[PDB]
């Protein structure tokens, strides 16, 4: 009678079928993989706040210097811990339940994606803190993947669920906030969308190199899943929920079908309990 409480973002009813926030999906995949009992509290919030909690920039390494929590949040009665931030949640789960579920979320592996892309901050660090060894490669991958998908999030904006009673009003505030004239701008249509789609496909191409290397299965380590697969997998769950049907089908099929097969392989961990 003490399961983990998992705070997730309520979308449109039925909340279990419409959930689309990428960071909560990452943690949900990790929780299901670890087979640790949890229950979901579905947080209701107005448009704009919900968009902000869903995507939208973190305040700007170690939680011992962060006074804040982003969603998802877990309360674990077993240790009376309260943890925000998907990455800290995955780390906590593996530290606290190392032998439970499907195995180890964080085995040693090479995550050579976007190496050197952060050169400006390596020369000029915003903090000499954290970089918790053993996890440093996974934390860097999480940061880089998040930045790469966030650079393409305009493709998913049309599909971000809005309350039909406030939708028109919130649409009219986002435009204005931006110096724009239409919701068609922002939402992205026509040539700007075509160019973003091509960029997105190129971005997934670089990411796909890592999932190609061990071709014996869809995960980075072949048939063995890790948290790094779930970092990407959470964004795929958001894409599935928010891209137009035709565009999700194209993206599933780019690069010989790599991300389609990864998405399908994560189905076993994707139960919305």
């Amino acid at each position: 009678s003490t399961p983990i409480i998992f705070y997730d973002i309520a979308q449109r009813p039925p909340v279990a079928e419409t959930c689309c926030a990428p960071n909560p999906w990452k943690s949900r995949l990790a929780l299901n993989f670890k087979a640790v009992p949890y229950t979901t509290t579905w947080v209701k919030l107005p448009d704009i706040e919900r968009v902000c909690k869903e995507i939208g920039a973190e305040p700007s390494l170690l939680k011992e210097g962060k006074p804040y929590y982003t969603l998802p949040i877990i309360h674990d009665p077993a240790t009376d811990s309260l943890i925000g931030d998907s990455f800290d949640i995955a780390a906590y789960l593996q530290r606290t339940y190392p032998a439970s579920g499907a195995g180890d979320l964080f085995p040693p592996q090479k995550l050579d994606y976007a190496v050197g892309r952060d050169m400006q901050q390596l020369l000029f660090p915003l903090s000499e803190i954290r970089a918790s060894p053993e996890l440093a490669d996974y934390a860097r991958f999480n940061s880089n993947v998040d930045a790469a998908f966030t650079a393409h999030v305009g493709l998913m904006v049309h599909g971000l669920p809005l309350d039909p009673a406030t939708a028109e009003v919130t649409k009219a505030e986002f435009v204005r906030r931006a110096g724009l004239s239409s919701w068609d701008d922002l939402e992205m249509v026509g040539e700007a969308r075509d160019k973003m789609m091509q960029s997105f496909r190129n971005m997934l191409g670089d990411l796909a190199a890592l999932f190609r290397k061990d071709a014996s299965g869809p995960f980075l380590l072949g048939q063995r899943a890790t948290y790094a697969d779930m970092i990407v997998g959470g964004w795929l769950r958001m894409m599935r929920a928010t891209l137009p049907v035709s565009e999700w089908q194209e993206a599933r099929a780019w690069h010989g079908g790599i991300f389609g097969r990864l998405h399908d392989a994560l189905d076993k961990y994707a139960e919305v309990k």
